[PDB]
Order: structure tokens, then C-alpha cells, then sequence
């Protein structure tokens, strides 16, 4: 409380007013209110200096608890198929399909699942470095084996040669991200424009013509895949996964365009939340809508593993 | 059309958990705005994937 | 903006001190300052309210 002047009356009389918030007072007869320092607030009596309470998403948040839960679960999914592939290396179904792509798509499924990790917990200067680019180069290797796995797509490059095609549709995006790291790299910021009780930690892109361009990248080559994958639907070679790819696509756009409004109308740590969901979102697609089919023949009904089926 | 219900559903547990850490933390207009936003995504999935 | 209090000396020698958000001070040499009612708030610069 602070010393107020009352009109005509000597400076021993004086009416006593609560301290503003934010300021605070420690020695009882102050004439001013003190402003709390940077860092610190105003507490419930206006007399200490309490810490502003930092805000981001938290592994013990309930929200941290069970993105992480599905995102282990991604990976325990991915390394299931992938050590199913593995088992049956030589069956006719793991044959047919090129089985290294599978590898290399697995691997890049479970840096994508990987990836969202780097959204819970405090962002640090290195992990904002990371995130988008992260996403970004492990997504485009999968949607690269999607997109040599496909059919009439191959031939039109050519016109082996399925790592050249996968090797330059991440190289030019890994282009993409060293150029932004070495200009503009994204780092952390401690926010005080939101609430002012609270310091709120944010990762800052150097520029967002650098994350438009990742983002664009990443979904034009989707839409490539989507594109020839419609043209290829009707063909049974595979188990239909032309078809299967196109479900694939159509899962990533329903999941990168119903981002946009939830990241828009996000404010908060939750906003990395929204990320992680996206990103776990696509990346269970494409894994579901790629392989959990074959690897249901693999395992059960094994009548389908003939040459002649696939 | 299980292709189309299943897109159809699909639609609608991908737009309504995108809109959880949203609805989560937010207030004022953008509340209504999410909620409308949920709504005519849903709608349109069932109409578009059904008919 | 409000009046304030230098201590060891007289009454008439004030400092001037910004009134907080949501107390206005529309006068001249006002002892403390006064705060808006309900559904008002005070300007940017602290002189009225606003609703
Ligand atoms: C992380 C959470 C939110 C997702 C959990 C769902 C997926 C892990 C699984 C569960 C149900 C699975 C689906 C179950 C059944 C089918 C039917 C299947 O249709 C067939 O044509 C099979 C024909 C046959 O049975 O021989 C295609 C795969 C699909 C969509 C499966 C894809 C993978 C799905 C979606
Ligand atoms: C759609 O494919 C992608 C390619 C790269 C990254 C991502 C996701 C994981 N982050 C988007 C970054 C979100 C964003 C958008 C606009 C302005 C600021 C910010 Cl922060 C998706
Ligand atoms: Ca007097
Ligand atoms: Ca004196």
C-alpha cells in the first residue's frame, strides 16, 4: 500500500491506497509504488516479487502426456511394420514392391513421428532451429517413396533410378533449409505481449518466405503424388496401391487444410499442440494407407503372398 | 460408398481435433469462429463424399 | 495523472505519477486517481473512461 495526499491537509496525513498491479510495495510507509523488475509480477498482496509463470508446452501437460503417447505409438507402429518387412524380406509381396524404398520410407516415417517431439517441452535456440526443417526433409522422403513407388512416374524421369528421384526431391528441400538455417535461422523468444503475468516461449522463423517455400514444396510434391496416383487408381497391381496412395494424399490435405484454421485460431503453448497433431495426423496416414494392408496379408491370411496375387 | 463414409468420418475427427488445442485455449469471437469453421467442415465432408 | 508524495518535504511539493490502467484523472492536480465503473475502462492516455 502507498501514501496518497489528501487535499489541504499536512503531509503527515495521508490516505492509504492499495498498490497498483504489477507495482509492488516492501517497506511498509512507502510514498511510491515500486514496478515489479523484468521477469517478475506484482504477487496477490502487492508486496513480493514473484516469478511470471513461463508458459509452454509441457511433457507433464495432459496435452505433452498424450501427444507423446501417440507419437510413441507411431513409432512402435512403424518399427512393427518395418521388422515385418524384415522377417518376410523375401516374400512375394515385400519383394514386389521395392523393398529398400520400404526401408528408406519406414526410416522416414519414424523421423516424421520423431519430428513432433520437437514441439513439447521448452523451445531452445537449437530445437527451433530443427523443428520445421525436421518435418519438412522426413516428410518429403516419404511422400518421394510414395511417389517413386507409384506407377507411370518412373518412366516419366526416366524418359537405380528410384534413389536418383528420391535423392533430389530431398536434396532441393534440404537446399531449402540450409539456405533459411544460414540467413535468417529460426531461434527462441520469451514473450511478455500476452498476458503479462506470463512469459510465454515461442520459436521465431527468420522469415516465413523461407517456411512458405518448405511448406509449398512439401505440398506440391504431395499433389504430384495425389495427381498421378488418380490416374492409376483402377489398377489392381499391388493390392491397389495406387488407390492407396491417393487416400494417403487425400488424408494429407484434409490434414494441412484443416491446419490452417486451427493454427490461426490457436494462441497459447497449445499452438504447438496443433503442430504435433497435424504432423501426427499425416504421417499415420500415409503409414496406414501405405502399408497396414500388406502387412495384414504378411501376417494373417498368408494365402494372398503368392506372386500371382501381387 | 464405404470409401465416402469412411472419408466422411475421417473428415470429421481430423477438423474436430485439429480444432482441440484451439478450443482449449481461446476465448471471445474466435470460439464461434472455430465452432462454425468445425461445423461447415463436417457438413460439407458428409455432403461432398456422400452425394 | 496523480499527485505523489516526496517525503521530508512539504505538501505542496508533488511528483506526478501516471495513474494505472482503469483509473482516469480527467482534472488538474488531482490527489489520487479515479477509477472508471463498470463496463469502462480509461483511456490510453488516463484522462476518462471509455466503454
Ligand atoms: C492413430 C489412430 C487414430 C489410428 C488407428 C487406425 C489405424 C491404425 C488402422 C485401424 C483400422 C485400420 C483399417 C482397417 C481396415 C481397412 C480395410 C482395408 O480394406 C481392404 O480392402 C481389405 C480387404 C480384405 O480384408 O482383404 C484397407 C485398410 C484399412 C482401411 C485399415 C487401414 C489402417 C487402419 C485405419
Ligand atoms: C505442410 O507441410 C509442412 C512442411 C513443413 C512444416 C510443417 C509444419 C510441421 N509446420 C508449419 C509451420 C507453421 C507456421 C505457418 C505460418 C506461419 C508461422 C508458422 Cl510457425 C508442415
Ligand atoms: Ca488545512
Ligand atoms: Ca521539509
Amino acid at each position: 500500500t502507498r501514501k496518497g495526499i489528501i487535499e489541504g491537509e499536512p503531509t503527515c496525513c495521508f490516505e492509504c491506497v492499495e498498490c497498483p498491479d504489477g507495482e509492488y510495495s516492501d517497506e511498509t510507509d512507502a510514498s511510491a509504488c515500486n514496478k515489479c523488475p523484468d521477469d517478475f509480477w506484482s504477487n496477490e498482496n502487492h508486496t513480493s516479487c514473484i516469478a511470471k509463470e513461463i508458459e509452454f508446452l509441457s511433457w507433464t501437460e495432459p496435452f505433452g502426456i498424450a501427444l507423446t503417447l501417440f507419437a510413441v505409438l507411431g513409432i512402435f507402429l512403424t518399427a512393427f511394420v518395418l521388422g515385418v518387412f524384415i522377417k518376410f524380406r523375401n516374400t512375394p509381396i515385400v519383394k514386389a514392391t521395392n523393398r529398400e524404398l520400404s526401408y528408406l520410407l519406414l526410416f522416414s516415417l519414424l523421423c516424421c513421428f520423431s519430428s513432433s517431439l520437437f514441439f513439447i517441452g521448452e523451445p531452445q535456440d537449437w530445437t527451433c532451429r530443427l523443428r520445421q526443417p525436421a518435418f519438412g526433409i522426413s516428410f518429403v522422403l516419404c511422400i518421394s517413396c510414395i511417389l517413386v513407388k507409384t506407377n507411370r512416374v518412373l518412366l516419366v524421369f526416366e524418359a537405380n533410378l528410384q534413389f536418383l528421384l528420391v535423392f533430389l526431391c530431398t536434396f532441393m528441400q534440404i537446399v531449402i533449409c540450409v539456405i533459411w538455417l544460414y540467413t535468417a535461422p529460426p531461434s527462441s523468444y520469451r514473450n511478455q505481449e500476452l498476458e503479462d503475468e506470463i512469459i510465454f516461449i515461442t520459436c521465431h522463423e527468420g522469415s516465413l518466405m523461407a517456411l512458405g517455400f518448405l511448406i509449398g514444396y512439401t505440398c506440391l510434391l504431395a499433389a504430384i503424388c495425389f495427381f498421378f496416383a488418380f490416374k492409376s487408381r483402377k489398377l489392381p497391381e499391388n493390392f491397389n496401391e495406387a488407390k492407396f496412395i491417393t487416400f494417403s494424399m487425400l488424408i494429407f490435405f484434409i490434414v494441412w487444410i484443416s491446419f490452417i484454421p486451427a493454427y490461426a485460431s490457436t494462441y497459447g503453448k497449445f499452438v504447438s499442440a496443433v503442430e504435433v497433431i497435424a504432423i501426427l495426423a499425416a504421417s499415420f496416414g500415409l503409414l496406414a494407407c501405405i502399408f497396414f494392408n500388406k502387412i495384414y496379408i504378411i501376417l494373417f491370411k498368408p494365402s494372398r503372398n503368392t506372386i500371382e496375387e501381387v
